[PDB]
């Protein structure tokens, strides 16, 4: 997909390439795509996207500012300070004082103007200015130039919110995953309603039902203690010990609390998993067909420049010099139709890619290289030598720079193994910095060796779908992971401060109790590891009842319930389904195979 | 499906008959089908069927016997006795004395065996003694006889394992799903051992990578410790506290137990359940097409009783008066194939089943007045009346009758909602024996109301999914539940006895620090209630801790890993796996339909 072709070539390389980046997937901007002579533009979209190392780069230190910056309590002067870390539970990271914030926002504000401010390079000004997310990128970058300017000129602040959306609209898969999600919602809203109906009642039951025995007395006091009750239980995570007082009282209460578990985890719980599954099926199709339909629109437009009279035709000889400048750098009458078919022919069965510009058994040596790595470190551990360890470093850095002569850079990167394998070997002859530590980097390629069961057929899907899970669920761990950096802001912003070793209500709450106090939200780490343990739904409900103490209010609960309405029955449930529906594909296809 | 006309009709009266057996799934066992008269044989096999109702009373009331015999270990005079069940901490049934324990033994095993030996009056003699299902039953039914006769004459019991064992050879959803999981083992099996072989590695790292630290002096003490805690931890049961002694050393100790848990939930437990469920998928399809095969062997033999002849061909005469056996009752050549089809088709395009021998607005009337029941019982519990209560229940049993008298009992019956509202509106009349009880009883008649969310297209693919898991889920709930009885009886034979007053290691045990005690295996509901706990998963390693601590040694953990692969991994996946086909299945019909 040579951006010299799309930009210089004569016709038929411009539709040769055009060809090559549709088959390889990676599309132009339909706004070049379609302004007819697109090549005078093109050139800058080729050097605005070989850019994208710095432009990631940017986002991505945009986002982290939000784990180094000072807690907003702080600010409004505690006795003791912030710098009692002791007395706040806090976190090991540092707080970046103010001349170091003022640097790195204004650094990071400044190539975030130059990449938004860039496509007018390529979209017209017209263009640029009626592109819906134009719009909404610019309207965050103001934003972020408003916060900046109105400390440097020295309630809440915003930036933290905004960083976090930026870096959303910046990556095409979060954006994707959004607007799949965004179709998702109203379907899982129905069933909201039915689960809500379903706590609503049961609750009703159990309170009416214990109202005077010692379960009422002591648990089930009023309808919304129930109610609150009834939903944690609903999650399982206080299963005995919310209803022991019952069974103390009569062994056959039991039978109610057996049936509302049975009926909550295993249909209304499964049911909505059911929904989920459904609803993400039909969202991702509709995905793929939006796709496949912008990967035609390029295969006519390269049909409409082999096409240099508008017949709508083309002969036997264009034809040929096409598949000439086809075959010779990237892999009768034809129409549109028949063009694109018979492209995508090549695709489907002859198409491998050819080598860029500039031994089976090798694979066998260094599997008995790094076997030999492995149990030479494990009878280390055992203590059944530093020159094993340097002599296995040194053919792993040969191994790579072997492989990088041979197939040349462009080629090699292009393994997802090997561009893992180079990455870890760079950071391990790096660590020579002159620690044992790189005894776990040597064991992070030696799990390379896994592969190999992929030769076993009872753990070839297993395997292989383990590796085609672990880059393709990254939009999704990352759709969660900016939910968990929105929550974290509000929770550091709502409760930040109240757990302190002079709060004296703290060493009654459960948390004091289960030695938990490292897990607040005095701290933007801090938070990110307690919403971690809740995301994991063990104990959580600890935390949900310590900060409703700490607070003294119900309306507390509100943040503990929608995030677990959010992360576990929506999120969770589609990364469910993402897993099974990846498994059965991989299914499919060896059944294709064998 | 007439035993009539099976035994006495004219042929194409017999014809008929299995043509209509065959599409109600009621297939004759094949040493009648087979027999090549449907003589006396089906005769005794139609009385025989009549009793069912006696046998299973007869299995469930052999199963229940294990809930009311005294453990084992009171039979060896404690001190005190099982009577202080206070000390002991035993529930609330009854222990059989021995008279009553011989008397419910000789009935229920007169009426097993006249059950097991019966099928020789209708399979010929050299059938019975070549079934391996009748050889099984057999030796089941001796080992129940000795173990009466060796008690009738007055180390551990055989008698409760196999009643369970009975009980799932005598009804035939629980051998099918016995012999769908027999094929799901092997493939489970690989599973596992990519899981262990997981655990195995992730403890290693865990272990040496923490061996001076605090976690290594106090949680990750040998690397035996660190796999049982890392096991654990696999459940995410113990997921902070686990680890808390790391994050207090180092916070950047969470990024390990980050990534294991997040690798352990998300990619390798929703990989299990995706083997799990094409595991299910297949099976469930071999299944099906069993029943299809024995569903054709019934129309065959139907066409066989016409073409006496052999000309493998019925003629317009034998053809129309077959259909005025069948149209008048109970809904040109024909081949064997072309009668099976044709009588295929009718069973959709043309049969609605015909009343046996002997209003639309009654619904919106009786959906009123049980609305009215229900707000006349809301405002009852809040106080805003025994004679609407009364006049109720007597509305309830006048549309019972009502139904019965216009419908006739062998069609009202059939029903799944209406053969419900029968049986509680029975509990409710012989429940006058004048409790406020009556109170669930009506609400339960009212519950019948949430089948009018099916007219709300956004719910009714949920509600009519719910309503179909009700009764399809029985045989793998049943499953679950031998499974359960099971493991129940090894409990109380290897732990009775252990949990009492006096233990003085107890009050260490954390079962005393949760108060937890009253979960024991004491006794037979004792621990089914405790197998239920772990079951929901809440907190079970309490449990396992707690006897590892009172037996004293670790091989008492083979119990509960054990319980956890076969149960959580396998069944309850099983059941999800169902539930989802369900919904599918569910939406696949109403595309279908719409």
């Amino acid at each position: 997909r040579r951006s010299e072709a799309i930009t210089h070539g004569t016709p038929f390389q411009k539709a040769a390439a055009l060809v090559d980046l549709a088959e390889d997937g990676i599309g132009l901007p339909v706004e070049i795509l379609d302004q007819s002579s697109f090549g005078e533009s093109a050139r800058y979209y080729f050097i605005f996207t070989r850019l994208d190392l710095i432009w990631s780069l940017n986002y991505f230190a945009l986002l982290f500012l939000n784990f180094f910056e000072q807690p907003l309590w702080c600010e409004k002067n505690p006795k003791p300070s912030c710098k009692d870390r002791d007395y706040y539970y806090l976190g090991e990271l540092p707080y970046l004082t103010n001349a170091e914030s003022i640097i790195y926002e204004v650094i990071t504000l400044a190539i975030l103007l130059v990449h938004t401010f860039f496509p007018i390079s390529y979209e017209g000004s017209r263009i640029f200015w009626t592109s819906r997310l134009n719009l909404v990128k610019v309207a965050c970058v103001v934003i972020l130039f408003v916060d900046v300017l109105v400390d440097f000129l020295y309630p809440f602040r915003i930036a933290p919110y905004v960083r976090v959306i930026i870096f959303i609209l910046s990556i095409r898969e979060l954006r994707d995953t959004l607007v799949l999600l965004s179709g998702m919602l109203g379907t899982y809203l129905n069933i909201l309603a039915l689960w809500m109906l379903f706590l609503l009642f049961a609750s009703w039951i159990a309170f009416v039902m214990f109202e005077d025995t010692q379960q009422g007395l002591t648990v089930f006091t009023s309808y919304g203690a129930t109610l609150y009750q009834m939903f944690i239980l609903f999650t399982t995570s206080n299963n005995p010990d919310v209803w022991i007082p019952a069974y103390k009282s009569s062994r056959w209460s039991s039978v109610f609390f057996v049936l509302y578990v049975l009926i909550g985890v295993y249909f209304v719980t499964n049911l909505i998993l059911a929904v989920v599954y459904d609803s993400f099926k039909e969202q991702l199709a509709k995905q793929v067909s939006g796709m496949d339909q912008m990967k035609r629109r390029m295969l006519e437009k390269a049909f409409g420049l082999i096409d240099s009279d508008k017949n709508g035709e083309i002969d036997k000889n264009q034809c040929i010099k096409l598949f000439e400048q086809l075959t010779n750098y990237r892999t009768f009458k034809i129409n549109k139709d028949e063009f694109a078919d018979l492209c995508q022919a090549i695709a489907l069965r002859f198409q491998k890619e050819e080598v860029p510009s500039l031994s089976p058994n090798f694979g066998y040596a260094i599997s008995f290289i790094l076997i030999i790595n492995f149990i030479a470190v494990v009878v280390e551990t055992t203590l059944n030598w530093q020159v094993a360890e340097f002599v296995f470093g040194w053919i792993y850095v040969l191994e790579m720079a072997l492989k990088i002569y041979t197939y040349g850079f462009e080629n090699y990167w292009r393994e997802g193994a090997n561009r893992f394998d180079f990455l870890v070997t760079w950071v391990i002859v790096i660590g020579e910095t002159a620690g044992e530590w790189i005894r776990y980097l040597l064991l992070a390629r030696m799990l390379r060796l896994i592969r190999l069961l992929m030769n076993v057929q009872r753990y070839r899907a297993f395997i292989a779908t383990f590796i085609t899970l672990i880059p393709s669920l990254m939009p999704y761990l990352g759709t969660i992971f900016c939910v968990l950096c929105i929550y974290c802001s509000i929770g550091v912003q709502v409760f930040g401060g109240l757990v302190n070793a002079g709060n004296k209500k703290l060493f009654e709450t459960e948390l004091a109790e289960d030695d938990y106090l490292l897990f607040n939200f005095n701290d933007y780490p801090n938070g990110m590891v307690t919403l971690f343990n809740l995301l994991v739904m063990g104990n959580w409900q600890v935390w949900m009842e310590s900060y409703k103490d700490l607070t003294g209010t119900w309306w507390s609960i509100t943040y503990f319930v929608s995030f677990y309405v959010i992360t576990i029955l929506l999120l969770l449930n589609l990364v469910v389904a993402f897993v099974l529906e990846a498994f059965f594909t991989e299914l499919d296809l060896e059944e294709e195979e064998k």
